[PDB]
């Protein structure tokens, strides 16, 4: 290690820690700079030549954590647990949590490169015909726009089959490496190590009881969604009382359902909500979706996007026959001065949130620049992931497109109303039993309760328990189906988006309040609010230097997860959706839990190109 970031002397008490600290962070500093912009030279150019120095750099900050632990165990390891400080007890409590650098430099080389080979797999796999389909742009517009059941059928099973198989090898040996890793920190394997970050004993049954209010809207939505979809459909592809088929849902892991709008809209001659077709029209950019985004954070006088963020950003995907990571991401490089995000944008609504999406990540970075490099990070993950979310509800109401070109007429009555809430339930209520059951498995892999035996059988039990689908076509243990979906070879934890789902109509609810908001909250629209904006700023500002309960409990005034704005929010729908499943005689659940549809005939040869 460069003789600059090794660590000096300290005394042997609390007062020594102060100092010990600080040193640790101004050196923090330069390696975590050296270390993502290795990660972006690869991730926006993926070859064997970028690896190669992103794992250099990956190594020298393994070398780097290992140095600074040691000393903080040789120094502190008997009493900073009694420190006066608690922010202090935070940071000694992390640099002491070796993570990969518990591992021996051979293993740390073969972790390293796993991750770079895992992350290849998953971006540079394709779809090929009887020149090849990429997962974005490519099988992301099937899956949202095709009709035809055999086609969807070609791309869910092509992008499966290409993706899950080759990673499965790999993905045993990580979780493997990972564990060994953590188990050294003291704690039982890699899954409990990422549950300690919401600092609550009572996280998984908290989880448990969110859900049991959530589930009956979500049969609800399920059932009037099958109806729909068997009158398009018939009988041969659609069960009434067994799962969806997974691939018919709009969505390549059917986790969100708003693409298939059209055929579920309850009164179709009301304005039409998807405005793709307008901003096609139109002649929207990328250029334009960021600044408009852009402008709604200044409107509430929150900071706008630096020199640095538009001229080292990448937002569309390459022309030039580069291999890139397309799904999403925005980047801090820890030198207060480089943020950028990375998006291979297309031009449609659910693109127009996913840009404010980002967008929001960028906003937490400027906001807490100025803090201890420790301490940048959000309250908790779910935190990081609700900001822009947010911002979006508000954007997507009927009188905000209005107020930005993307809707001409405008109503007020009950039918417009249940299309609206109908519309973002497809989007919110459709994706919570997903964003809960993604890490149940993982963390089933991570404690041994799933060997690589049983990897893809407890995926479907728990994609069938929690969504009621099924695969179109039989699956066995060759298949890795969990392996592709971007956050699993990617190691990027989940529980944060059913987090995220739950608070952010917490935060919506507090700012419209905050606004002077006095109608119906799924009405409400924060823009041009620069009371909502200080509000929302104090959260942001705050980083990770005090507890999420507390900072939380500043904001809406309640120290905990509450699904009660969400229920809320969506009160009308919910009624509804109750009142019409009853009237159509439909069964709730997938009591043909056996049920698979059969295959089109002469699959896969009737599909033209
Ligand atoms: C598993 O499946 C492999 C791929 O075969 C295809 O998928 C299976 C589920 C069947 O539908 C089969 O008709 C398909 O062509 C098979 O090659 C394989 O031999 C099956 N068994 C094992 C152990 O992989
Ligand atoms: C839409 O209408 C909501 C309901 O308004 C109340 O009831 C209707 C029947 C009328 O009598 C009206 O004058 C009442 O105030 C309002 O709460 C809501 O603000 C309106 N929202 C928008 C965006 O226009
Ligand atoms: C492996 C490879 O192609 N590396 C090239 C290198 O030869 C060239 O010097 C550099 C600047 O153009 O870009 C990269
Ligand atoms: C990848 C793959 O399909 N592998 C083979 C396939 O050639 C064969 O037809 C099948 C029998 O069902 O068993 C196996
Ligand atoms: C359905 C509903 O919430 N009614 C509201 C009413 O309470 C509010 O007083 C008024 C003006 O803001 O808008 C309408
Ligand atoms: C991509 O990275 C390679 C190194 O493997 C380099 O030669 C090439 O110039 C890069 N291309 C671009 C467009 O940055
Ligand atoms: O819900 C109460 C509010 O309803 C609306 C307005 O008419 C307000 O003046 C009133 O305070
Ligand atoms: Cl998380
Ligand atoms: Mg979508
Ligand atoms: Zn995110």
């Amino acid at each position: 290690l460069d003789p600059g970031l090794q660590p000096g002397q300290f005394s042997a008490d609390e007062a020594g820690a102060q100092l010990f600290a600080q040193s640790y962070q101004s050196s923090a500093e330069q390696v975590l700079f050296q270390s993502v912009a290795a990660s972006w030279a690869h991730d926006t150019n993926i070859t064997a030549e970028n690896a190669r120095r992103q794992e250099e750099a990956a190594l020298l900050s393994q070398e780097f954590a290992e140095a600074w632990g040691q000393k903080a165990k040789e120094l502190y390891e008997p009493i900073w647990q009694q420190f006066t400080d608690p922010q202090l007890r935070r940071i000694i409590g992390a640099v002491r949590t070796l993570g990969s650098a518990n591992l021996p430099l051979a293993k740390r080389q073969q972790y390293n490169a796993l991750l770079s080979q895992m992350s290849r797999i998953y971006s540079t796999a394709k779809v090929c015909l009887p020149t090849c389909w990429s997962l974005d742009p490519d099988l992301t517009n099937i899956l949202a726009s095709s009709r035809s059941y055999a086609m969807l059928l070609f791309a869910w099973e092509g992008w499966h089959n290409a993706a899950g198989i080759p990673l499965k090898p790999l993905y045993e040996d990580f979780t493997a490496l990972s564990n060994e890793a953590y188990k050294q920190d003291g704690f039982t394997d890699t899954g409990a190590y990422w549950r300690s970050w919401y600092n609550s004993p009572t996280f998984e049954d908290d989880l448990e009881h969110l859900y049991q209010q959530l589930e009956p809207l979500y049969l609800n939505l399920h059932a009037f969604v099958r109806r729909a979809l068997h009158r398009r459909y018939g009988d041969r592809y659609i069960n009434l009382r067994g799962p969806i088929p997974a691939h018919l849902l709009g969505d390549m892991w059917a986790q969100s359902w708003e693409n298939i709008y059209d055929m579920v809209v309850p009164f179709p001659d009301k304005p039409n909500l998807d405005v793709t077709s307008t901003m096609l029209q139109q002649g929207w950019q990328a250029t334009h979706m960021f600044r408009v985004a852009e402008e709604f954070f200044t409107s509430l006088e929150l900071s706008p996007m630096p020199p640095e963020f538009w001229e080292g950003s990448m937002l569309e995907k390459p022309a030039d026959g580069r291999e890139v990571v397309c799904h999403a991401s925005a980047w801090d490089f820890y030198n207060r001065k480089d943020f950028r995000i990375k998006q291979c944008t297309r031009v449609t609504m659910d693109q127009l949130s996913t840009v404010h999406h980002e967008m929001g990540h960028i906003q937490y970075y400027l906001q807490y620049k100025d803090l201890p490099v420790s301490l940048r990070r959000g309250a908790n993950p779910g935190f990081h992931e609700a900001i822009g979310d947010v911002l979006a509800l508000s954007v997507s109401t009927p009188e905000h497109l209005h107020k930005i070109g993307l809707l001409d007429r405008v109503t007020n009555d009950t039918e417009s109303d249940i299309n609206y809430l109908l519309k973002m339930a497809l989007e919110k209520i459709a994706f919570l039993p997903f964003g809960y059951l993604v890490d149940q498995w993982r963390w089933g892999v991570f404690s041994g309760r799933t060997p690589p035996s049983r990897y893809n059988f407890d995926w479907w039990y728990l994609r069938t328990k929690y969504q009621g689908i099924c695969p179109p076509v039989t699956r066995n243990e060759t298949h890795f189906d969990a392996g592709a979906k971007f956050h699993v070879p990617n190691v990027t934890p989940y529980i944060r988006y059913f987090v995220s789902f739950v608070l952010q109509f917490q935060f919506h609810e507090a700012l419209c309040k905050e606004a002077g908001y006095e109608g119906p909250l799924h009405q409400c629209d924060i823009y041009r609010s620069t009371k909502a904006g200080a509000k929302l700023r104090k959260v942001l500002r705050a980083g990770s230097s005090r507890p999420w309960q507390e900072v939380l409990k500043d904001m809406v005034g309640l120290d905990a997860l509450d699904a009660q704005p969400l229920l809320k929010y969506f009160q009308l729908v919910t009624q509804w959706l109750q009142e019409q499943n009853q009237q159509n005689g439909e069964v709730l659940g997938w009591p043909e839990y056996q049920w698979h549809p059969p295959l089109p005939d002469n699959y896969p040869e009737g599909i033209d190109l």
